[PDB]
């Protein structure tokens, strides 16, 4: 007696791939998206003339769920030829920049890397299970900040590991948990150039807006956009949901894919359990926010970390020539650093980087301030990863996906592809065990 089988919340990668697992099993499907768009947090746009990604867009075959579905739709990948690097700076956190030889920055990161990361094979022989190990269990007492002053690094390999890792957290060091990031390192083959390989190497043919719409359309399921879900309630048979407009949707069982940090937004009745309500409350750490920069001057390939103090931690060439001057893009670890949106702002901290160039124009996403997302790229604060099994956990007649309930690439595409394939499983157990 409802309008569906199946209501999957959410039209990120978890929710499409949900969706189309439930929909190629016979059921009655619906997609309910909050913004009036799908991709959630990937996101291709335009500017200055020239194709962007203001959100998640690099994939790679040592991700194993989002290529096999790559396989599926027979798309390839768009490699971006990461050429030798003209400059590669460091910003430290009292706001000098250096410039460094790039053979020898690029040896002081690996330096610093392989040694952050030097127990990944005895913390995690086996990734995709976090907590298999009690040493993982007991790494999720420390911060990453705890484990880089261990190291013994220069201050340049500190500035650039911590740099780094500020922009895997979104955050400070010090409140970055350190398991989920060594977590990451043993997905890529516990090796470092496998892993290197994955960050910003390889796009997906058709972009990520092909592959979600790939698996919709697969589906046959209903799309609707613009209906940001207000509560989920647990009645007879299923489970209801509010939209804003107070519409009202039945259905046997609701996925829900959005961002931890958006359950905020949702009521839930019944109650969801006090694990699942603890996560809700910590919420994920990343407070990222994504920025491109035209400016008037070709600047050639350049690369620049920036440490957490500062604005600018992730700075590198999109594209370069005399006609168009040079379209930077910029990852922001703290939008509490630097108002995205402000353009004077943006070009007096461009300006700290590479004195007397001039911005021509700025395009930005500020996650962090967006309702639908409120953050970034999923990062586990320290003891959460001990305790991902509660946010996972189903909930009577509720599922739980999303990149942040993944157990392997939790910081990627490829974790909400894997979370929609646990969900559609889950999907079809409860609705015919
Ligand atoms: C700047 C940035 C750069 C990134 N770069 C990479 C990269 O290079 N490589 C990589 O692998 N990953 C990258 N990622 C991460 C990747 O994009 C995410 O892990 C993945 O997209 C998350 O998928 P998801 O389906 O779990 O969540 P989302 O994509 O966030 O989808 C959840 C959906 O739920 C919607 N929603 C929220 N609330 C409601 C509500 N109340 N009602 C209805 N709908 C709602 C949201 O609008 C959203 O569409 C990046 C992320 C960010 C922020």
């Amino acid at each position: 007696g409802f309008d569906y089988d199946v209501v999957v919340v959410g039209g990120g990668f978890a929710g499409a791939t949900a969706a189309r697992e439930c929909g190629l099993q016979g059921y009655r499907t619906l997609l309910l998206e909050a913004r009036s768009r799908l991709g959630g947090r990937t996101f291709t746009s335009r500017f200055a003339g020239q194709e962007i990604e203001f959100g998640g867009a690099w994939v790679h075959w040592l991700q194993p769920h989002v290529w096999a579905e790559m396989q599926r739709y027979g798309l390839g990948v768009v490699e971006d030829p990461l050429t030798n690097l003209d400059k590669t700076l460091i910003m430290y956190n009292d706001g000098s920049v250096e410039s460094i030889s790039p053979d020898e920055f690029g040896k002081n990161i690996r330096i610093a890397f392989e040694k952050l990361c030097h127990d990944a094979w005895e913390v995690f022989p086996r990734p995709h299970e976090p907590m298999f190990t009690e040493r993982a269990r007991e790494l999720d007492k420390s911060s990453v900040l705890d484990r880089i002053k261990t190291l013994g690094l220069s201050r340049l390999q500190q500035a650039q590991i911590n740099s780094y890792m500020a922009l895997y957290a979104g955050e400070t060091t010090d409140k970055f948990g350190l398991p989920g990031v060594l977590k990451l390192f043993a997905c890529g083959g516990w090796n470092y150039d496998a892993f290197m390989d994955t960050e910003t190497h390889y796009r997906i043919q058709g972009g990520t807006i092909g592959l979600i719409n790939a698996m919709l359309t697969d589906s046959g399921a209903e799309v609707r956009m613009s209906v940001p879900v207000t509560a989920v309630e647990q009645v007879n048979g299923g489970v209801k949901i509010k939209t804003d407009d107070d519409e009202i949707i039945t259905a046997g069982v609701v996925v829900m894919t959005v961002p931890l940090n958006t359950y905020k937004h949702i009521g839930f009745t019944p109650a969801l359990s006090k694990g699942k309500q603890r996560f809700i409350k910590e919420g994920q750490l990343s407070k990222g926010a994504k920025l491109y920069v035209h400016v008037k001057q070709n600047l050639g390939r350049v690369f620049a970390f920036a440490d957490e103090q500062q604005p600018l931690n992730w700075v590198q060439t999109h594209d370069y020539s005399d006609e168009l001057g040079t379209i930077l893009s910029i990852t922001i670890a703290r939008k509490e650093t630097i108002d995205v949106n402000d353009r004077d702002a943006v070009t007096r901290e461009v300006q700290k980087m590479f004195p007397g160039v001039e911005v021509l124009g700025t395009a930005a996403y500020d996650w962090t301030a967006d309702p639908f997302s409120l953050g970034a790229w999923a990062a586990y604060g320290v003891g959460q990863l001990s305790r991902l099994k509660d946010l996972q956990a189903a909930e009577g007649r509720i599922l739980f996906a999303g990149a942040e309930t993944s157990n392997g690439w939790h910081a990627n595409i490829d974790g909400a592809v894997e979370s929609g394939l646990r969900a559609g499983r889950e999907v079809k157990q409860l609705l015919s065990l």
